[PDB]
DNA sequence: TCGACGGATCC
DNA sequence: GCTGATGCGC
DNA sequence: GGATCCGTCGATCGCATCAGC
């Protein structure tokens, strides 16, 4: 089992944090809304929403979502012809400066995973990474997404310093899942994704928040499949991420794990900036 | 993720 | 709206 | 040849679609 520690809120040269994201893939917007995520999500308070695999088209968004004046700047990406899958939403207290859907390439912009909002001091990236597939039938395709992302967000961070958060879809080491040795030809875990994820890091470049604070921490997950009750077992995958410009890590307070929040397979992250 | 399967392969 | 089947996925 | 091993290999849970009416 596992335990996150307490909310670190200062930075490491003792500016309080002034900003609080999180991120989480509900995996099922409407249902996530009914298993009460919403009531979390205003315990929480963050001043950034990031929520993935929504499974919802605006036009279903439920009314719940226009009753939340902390989080009143909304932002959505569907697929563009297939309903029911992925999607993403942004949600924020003030308004970014600007917000834009997708990373620029028409081939992997067409189903509703990444929003692009723009701030003061930073931009944010959320995304919801293609899952390679059972089977491996789509791992070619994840390669390629992996290629156009990275140069995507090398780009983007040349700019401003970036933060990008939300489902990887990946365990970048063996220390990020369970089981390790069983699933090296599992999606999330092929050689072809771990070493995909290593290059994001280095040619941004950008730094995994969490492993930045707890390098050796071990049973530390974000995910766990809703079968043979791996969640209360712990047998699970980090795939949630907030990855950040090595500028930023001055600003870093705290990247959390908020491992006891239910109502998806995935549970929310929560990072603090001092901004 | 778990167990049932099968087909090496040591004692 | 309801049933039954298919898609997708830690 | 009875008992362990180690590469596959199906059925689980949950949410949301779709076809039909
Ligand atoms: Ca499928
Ligand atoms: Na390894
Ligand atoms: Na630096």
């Amino acid at each position: 089992l596992y335990e996150d520690p307490p909310d670190q809120k200062t930075s490491p040269s003792g500016k309080p944090a002034t900003l609080k994201i999180c991120s989480w893939n509900v995996d099922g917007l409407r249902a996530w809304i009914k298993k009460k995520g919403l009531d979390w999500v205003k315990e929480e308070a963050p001043d950034i929403l990031c929520l993935q695999e929504t499974k919802c088209s605006e036009n279903k968004l439920p009314a719940e979502l226009q009753e939340l004046p902390g989080l009143s700047h909304q932002y959505w990406s569907a697929p563009s012809d297939k309903e029911g899958y992925s999607g993403v939403g942004l949600l924020s207290r003030q308004a970014p400066l600007k917000v834009s859907y997708g990373i620029g390439d028409e081939e992997h912009d067409q189903e509703g995973r990444v929003i692009v909002a723009e701030f003061d001091s930073f931009v944010l990236v959320t995304a919801y990474v293609p899952n390679a597939g059972r089977g491996l039938v789509r791992l070619e395709y994840r390669q390629r997404w992996d290629e156009a992302f990275r140069k995507f967000l090398k780009g983007l961070a040349s700019r401003k310093p970036l933060v990008l958060c939300g489902d990887l879809n990946v365990a970048h080491e063996e220390i990020d899942l369970r089981n390790p040795k069983g699933n090296k030809k599992n999606a999330g875990f092929t050689p072809q994704e771990r070493q995909g994820f290593g290059e994001l890091l280095q040619a941004v470049p950008l730094a995994d928040s969490f492993r930045h604070l707890y390098p050796n921490t071990p049973y530390a997950y974000t995910a766990w499949t809703y079968m043979m009750n791996a969640r209360s077992k712990n047998v699970g995958w980090r795939l949630d991420y907030f990855l950040l410009s090595h500028s930023l890590l001055p600003a870093l307070c705290d990247s959390k794990i908020r491992s006891k929040a239910l109502g998806s397979d995935h549970c929310p992250i929560t990072l603090y900036l001092a901004l």
